[PDB]
């Protein structure tokens, strides 16, 4: 008790160092206040903050015991009275994810520069993936009222340097995300279902043009939906099952859902597409919630119309809110993932809105953007590491 | 590309070091594979693993640029070709929590010793609390089939050294706990309600004796319940509300529940006590589930009997299972907290069974034991830090 002492051990890592130090300290009236240790690339840092009798800390014996024991095996140690020293470091305010393929040193350099410019302190850096993409996390302490400036600065770095850069709240509450919705077309599934339907009518051309036109936000979603589905007027309803069986999951989708289930997420899809194509898949993927539009069928033939209500841009956010209320999950703990202007209100409503290989209209307002063709890069944004994924998967 | 290089920077921390290094690296064909950085007690370690042209890595220029830039400002740097080097470290297998007041160096020394003896590697150490108790976390890599030996060895250390020591699975799945049940008497609430009831009958003596006798497991819970409640025969039912208003929460209980709500836990209580005393509190604490026994009342007077079914030792586990099924939470992601032999089957059924200031009968089989009069020390076992609690609370 009485007086506090800081002991700092550094150098090339060797086994037994940790036990040796506290065994030495036990010969003095040492009680512990804080221990921090890590080994990085065979470099040990062990910082031990203690209190011990004023008697002991004022004597050369504690110093000599520690210095002798540490220096003998080949490491460095410093010892100094503290008293005016933080016992335990404060939590980081935010975390930053940098994803690239590659991540140039220039890219990472620009991130570190923007960070320093805004008075943001880097508390820790670690890797979170080596595949399918290089992933690096920085946990940071952002000055109050500066994280807007920071997201802006880092989105600029992101486009200039060809990496994804996401800044997230690192508070207890915001980290415990519990619910996720995916847009279907070009997010969970490869391509555009409505274009696969249109191709059966020899209309993939017209419909692709309008689809690409609607997802960039240059058109009202409902009017574009009505013109596109009209091109299907006269197709037999059998086409629906046929397109259902041609659907390819986005690379990384099974891994994304599976891992999200391990974490107890409630998972759903919210689509402007069609319930009949989506359900025999949501069932196969064991999803908890589906919202979608519905094709009108007369005499076993599509009419080219949709049965209202239409899930539009507002409808997607409305669906998220509905799902979250039923699931008992506050909006702050919800995640939304999408690629088109169709998805803007949904990402905005969600706690974390993630644009996945998205049109500019969506990236401009999303909380975070992903530019690589791997849906499982979403998991990294959710605080999961690749190693953790592979571990849990290997355990089966 | 072509060839991999490891750059390791160590020394006294200074601002701008991180940006400086990658700015230097950008003058060479450097792409990043992994960055690890931490500062502990003003000691910087920055390990950067890269790939760069064989051209560049075989030349003195990369070395000279880096060495000049790092050494100038006063830090150390090493540079060496890798190629046969782990890109990204594997996740820890387990985590160990050491809680004490105090934690002697001897105590921590014994933990580190038992760890090394079983071939367990310490991957990281950090503090998780300075109040109400000193809390230290070690994340470790345990050899397969040794974690039984490890829990045994550390429970022995725990009793000999007067610290709590808990060993937990650190896998993705097991970390995402989502549901917690508390025993009420001497766990969530101070003291024994049945003794507070008995005192109104001038019987606190007899009933305390039997209560302490049942919680150590020396008696059948049902027979002990029947003898104790019988002592209440003839009390007016008004006594129930009176005892309800004399109930004191366990120190740390509000903080425990509040923080658990932030994390999206479903929270419940499972008691051998009485529904009428418990409900006007579970409601006040916004709990999701209550299971309890029920006092028989005739003509507004207690009869001294309970209305079956009796929640016994088996009944508590049965209640947990019920709660978890309704809540949609797998048993592995459930937590149970209790103090008496009454709670043994419940802790055993739960993913994580925590004995809180418990009788020996329960500590002997619990996953983890807590010996300090602070229920919020449960939170530390759930991967929460004190700083994180205070942060979120300050944000309100
Ligand atoms: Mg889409
Ligand atoms: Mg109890």
């Amino acid at each position: 008790p009485k007086v506090s002492v800081l002991i700092t051990v550094t150098g090339v890592d060797q086994p037994g160092v940790t036990a040796t130090l506290f065994e030495v300290l036990s010969r003095h009236g040492v009680e512990l206040l804080n221990v921090e240790q890590v080994v990085i690339r065979h470099r040990l840092t062990l910082g031990v903050l203690v209190c011990c009798p004023a008697d002991v800390a004022d004597g050369p014996a504690l110093r000599h015991d520690v210095e002798a024991a540490i220096r003998k095996v080949g490491l460095d140690v410093s010892i100094e009275r503290s008293d005016d020293v933080p016992i335990i470091r404060e939590p980081s305010t935010h975390t930053i994810f940098v994803l690239g393929r590659p991540i140039t040193a220039a890219a990472f350099g620009a991130v570190a520069r923007e960070v320093a410019a805004l008075g943001v302190n880097i508390d820790l850096i670690r890797g979170v993936s080596d595949y399918p993409v290089i992933g690096l996390e920085l946990r940071v302490s952002v000055p109050p009222g500066a994280d807007g400036a920071l997201r802006t600065a880092l989105n600029r770095v992101s486009s200039e340097e060809h990496v994804d850069v996401a800044v997230e709240d690192y508070t207890l509450e915001r980290r415990a995300k519990r619910l996720i919705v995916f847009d279907v077309d070009s997010t969970l599934v490869q391509g555009e279902v409505i274009e696969m339907l249109a191709a059966k009518a020899g209309a993939e051309g017209q419909v692709a043009a309008i689809t690409d036109a609607a997802m960039r936000g240059e058109l009202d979603f409902a009017q574009s939906l009505q013109q596109r589905v009209a091109t299907l007027a006269g197709l037999p309803a059998t086409v629906i099952d046929e397109v259902a069986g041609q659907l390819e999951l986005m690379p990384g989708a099974r891994t994304t859902l599976r891992t999200l289930r391990r974490l107890g997420y409630a998972c759903g899809v919210v689509s402007g597409g069609f319930r009949r194509i989506i359900e025999p898949l949501a069932e196969e993927l064991m999803l908890d919630y589906v919202a979608a539009n519905e094709l009108e069928i007369v005499d076993g033939t599509l009419t080219g119309r949709v049965v209202g209500p239409i899930i539009d841009r507002a409808g997607k956010a409305t669906a998220l809110r509905e799902f979250a209320q039923r699931a008992g999950v506050p909006m702050a703990q919800t995640v939304a993932v999408g690629n088109g202007a169709n998805n803007i209100d949904m990402l905005a409503a969600a706690g974390l809105g993630i644009a996945f290989n998205a049109k500019p209209a969506l990236r401009e307002v999303a909380d975070a953007s992903l530019s690589h063709p791997y849906l499982d890069t979403v998991l990294f944004l959710l605080g999961v590491t690749r190693g953790e994924i592979e571990a849990a998967d290997a355990i089966d």
